[PDB]
């Protein structure tokens, strides 16, 4: 039940702001696939990220919400590849929001090499206006 | 087994085949659609039933007839199978490739509690 614990190791360290943490569990050249909505100028939507691109976006949404915390609601592990569904809460200027997580993950030696996230921001922006 | 459940799911939808999608969901299912499904009478982030769940796909399939969605990843703890999808078609002539990912608890065969969401955006920047 290692990839299980690194995942999870995971997202206490981006709710903590632990960069270190965040950089041992996650090879540099680690393939992080975000969501359209996380796409720019430099990625098009698609586009794989390595991991300081992936903790760049994550910068970026984190001075937007300065709050913003996941939590893991189920976790599912088959030998390296663990999922998971994460609840994202936070507030916007007083008022608050959850959103669902999904993610896929791939875990070798204790650290992530490949990742796949979405959320559901719709809902988000619905509770929030 | 519930990997089976999920795999035959999703080939059920591929071919339109409704008489074993409404064996393999319960009508009771707790259906977790993303923010996109809402609509007046069903608001963001209110859970569905399986006929309601049916009736958006339903809608989906209608718009992009061409769409299927594969199985890519699938992993499986007890009775919870979570899935990394890729729904493929071809809209108009732009092709597309969009990322889907699911959980699913299976009790008895059947799909009793679902979440999904898909990667909209990068479809959409696909086709235009």
């Amino acid at each position: 039940h290692q990839p299980s614990d690194t995942i999870a190791g995971l997202y206490e360290a981006f709710n903590s702001g632990d960069l270190e943490t965040l950089r041992e569990l996650i090879a540099p050249d680690a393939v992080i696939h975000l969501p359209g909505t996380a796409g720019d100028a430099e990625h098009p939507p698609g586009t794989p990220r390595d991991r300081e691109g992936w903790l760049g976006v994550w910068q970026f949404t984190q001075a937007f919400f300065p709050d913003m915390t996941a939590t893991v609601q189920d976790i599912v592990q088959t030998g390296d590849l663990v999922a998971t569904r994460c609840v994202a809460r936070g507030t916007h200027s007083g008022r608050p929001f959850e959103m669902t997580m999904l993610n896929m993950s791939r875990v070798r030696d204790g650290r992530i090499v490949e990742h796949w996230t979405i959320s559901d921001n719709v809902t988000m922006l619905a509770q929030l206006g």
